């Protein structure tokens, strides 16, 4: 059920999303900008292992289209994106190191929800 | 709607929970074992800042009582527990360092969901 706080909480989510896409974090956010192109990257098992792909451009489209009804729905998609990275790649992969840094940005600001 | 995979996914969640409570992680998991006793700790603003407290003993009770209907519901509570820590405490607090380590244990194993 919609709560009167949902629009303002979704604005905070949109602010987080803008930050995740901003130049400040680009050195470690770039793998998450667009859907994994598994074939182009030679990751021919990606879609067998990752049944629910997610990336920031998809989160952005869903925000713009008002798909997310509350902050929790938005956060679940962002976390799914990171979990897919942790599931698919070995834990010492540089993309995992980047995911952990970007997820720290996300989690600490999401925790500051007004 | 319940899916036939939900019992086995909740068993994986229960395994994660058991690991989070195990001696292997006790050096950094202990702050999360029981509800924050705000008055006893002198944290007299805790319940003004944290509107939804969560801790591992509460997650355990909810698992034992079949409160969680799927893995996503379980994960949201575990993540709420960590987010409360990130919200309430300064980011250099030792309890935050412990939360980040325990959350890494959680996220990497949750990502290995069968
Ligand atoms: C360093 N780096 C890369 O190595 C890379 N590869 C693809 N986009 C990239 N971007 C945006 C980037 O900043
Ligand atoms: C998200 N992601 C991955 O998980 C990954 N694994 C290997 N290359 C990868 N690339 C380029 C990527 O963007
Ligand atoms: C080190 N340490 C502590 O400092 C502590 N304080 C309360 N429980 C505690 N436990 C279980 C612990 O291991
Ligand atoms: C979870 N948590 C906290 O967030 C915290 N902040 C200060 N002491 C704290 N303690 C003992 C604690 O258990």
């Amino acid at each position: 059920g919609s709560h009167m706080q949902d629009p303002e909480q979704l604005k905070h989510c949109n602010g987080i999303l803008k930050e995740l896409l901003s130049k400040k974090h680009a050195a470690y956010a770039w793998p998450f900008y667009k859907p994994v192109d598994a074939s182009a990257l030679g990751l021919h098992d990606y879609h067998d292992i990752i049944k629910h792909p997610m990336d920031l451009s998809t989160v952005k489209r869903k925000m713009e289209n008002r798909d997310y009804r509350d902050a929790q729905e938005f956060a679940a998609d962002v976390r799914l994106m990171f979990s897919n990275c942790y599931k698919y790649n070995p834990p010492d992969h540089d993309v995992v190191a980047m995911a952990r840094k970007l997820q720290d940005v996300f989690e600490f600001r999401y925790a500051k929800m007004p």
